């Protein structure tokens, strides 16, 4: 068995808004993504692109509190059926017989707050970990400014009363606009690269 | 065959100014570098050191526009003959029969503006991607302050009119001086480390 | 022999305060750490967690001259018996016959100031290289605010008069409190990830 493994999911051209992301005001929406991870001997490197198109993201409730939200969270999961809040799709594994457990991040020993999926507050704010600064690309009148991303391996309490370790990425826009229904266009960000310890070196199924 | 490969170019001495770098005022200059790259199963990691010695970098013209310039760009290329704006030198491949195409970055899906080499405008500002913060080391009276580095995989229209994907690094100084002919010394920065998706896993020639 | 190798030291529990760290007021103290490193074909990646508990860190002398320190340094070393200022413990190598010399960082060609362990000032400030921003987790009255980490490969003159290359991590707290003996609690930070070139590709003993 290889001491190196890769997982890829999403659309190479950020074309299919199958991701379920949530704004800091608890409004879900849809975005495209491209996720490319490698496990090198127990260290997980995750490369993530995200794109949100106002014409394919869904309904933006009016109201100051809803339109003025600047943050949104994307969950990267290796438990694509048991615990997958953002709906990361099945992808491509290399070697093809490698277990998805090869992309589970190690338990985070700083012990951040649990994301409790049983209380149906769908927004979790990633807060404890590295903050990286990005400038995204726009089209239309949408202008988020620069976006910092907080990255935090987090225990997620599923409805089955068990905790699973996922990576929360919270995108922190400098300016309001993505969630204001009068503002239109697209914002695309990445590659957002995160490194953390994996639960294990790569294992075959 | 190997799922991991390495490319090394430049000199550890940082005293061979063969790099063709360009200030935001469109003034070319000579600088030293040391580039060490690894491809791990389709993920490209780049370590770059840059060093500029005012006595070897070439004539610095006077005038506010030239002397007050704080930004400069270095292009990292895997197409050393066909599209190599900053003159990355032939280097060492491990294993020795691995193809340079193993160090090609994957097309950036956020689609940033193309660098058109045919326009005879040598400076391109890296804008879209991660910004990392460095403190460099100086000698002499030269003092750039801290330097942030923006890192962007970019399509480049080469002089043969094929489009190639390269990595733009724009170094953003806090203080002017590097391009002031009355300010002398050296500045050395690094290791500046970038991760992005490669176009492929490693392949032999 | 593998072109990939791993080293792990410390405890995931972050409750064994055997690390010897030093504040900016030259006061030593004890902390817990969990260090996981990988060498991929000559590229060294370091994941580091640090935790400090006021009940186990040791005596914090009184007086603003001591209590107002916001910075501390942690030395990551591969020379565990000859040059190991923070007392990184023997750990676990994968594969088990791989040399510790596989985790030695390459000499830093920007040539930052040497740390001479034979003289009597224990605090060394990491200055030259990347600065990364983290938010840590607290318990108790302790609040350091956010913490930036400066990461610098550094020549260290050991007490045997040989110079070794090590990695200096200086943790820069936004607020004082950690070294004020009337403030109690814990602070845990990470994963702090650093990449730099290794002195060599992995080699077996």
């Amino acid at each position: 068995t290889s001491s190196v493994a890769a997982f890829t999911s999403g659309t190479i051209g950020l074309s299919s808004p199958t991701g379920n992301f949530v704004s800091s005001s608890n409004n879900p929406f849809n975005g495209s993504y491209f996720l490319q991870q490698i496990n090198t001997m127990g260290m997980l490197t995750t490369s993530l692109y995200v794109k949100v198109d106002t014409t394919t993201m869904g309904t933006r409730p009016t109201g100051a509190v809803n339109e003025n939200a600047r943050y949104f969270t994307v969950w990267v999961s290796s438990f694509l059926t048991q615990c997958n809040p953002s709906n990361i799709g099945q992808g491509t594994l290399e070697p093809s017989n490698i277990s998805m457990t090869s992309f589970e991040p190690a338990r985070n020993p700083i012990s951040p707050p649990v994301f409790n999926m049983n209380q149906n507050i769908p927004y979790y704010a990633s807060r404890f970990g590295v903050l990286e600064s990005y400038r995204p690309i726009f089209t239309g009148s949408l202008n988020t400014g620069s976006i910092d991303v907080r990255m935090q391996v987090t225990p997620v309490l599923a409805t089955n009363n068990t905790t699973y370790n996922l990576i929360a990425f919270t995108f922190q826009c400098a300016s309001a606009g993505l969630f204001n229904p009068t503002v239109n266009g697209t914002v695309a960000i990445g590659p957002v690269v995160h490194t953390c310890p994996a639960a294990r070196a790569p294992v075959t199924v």
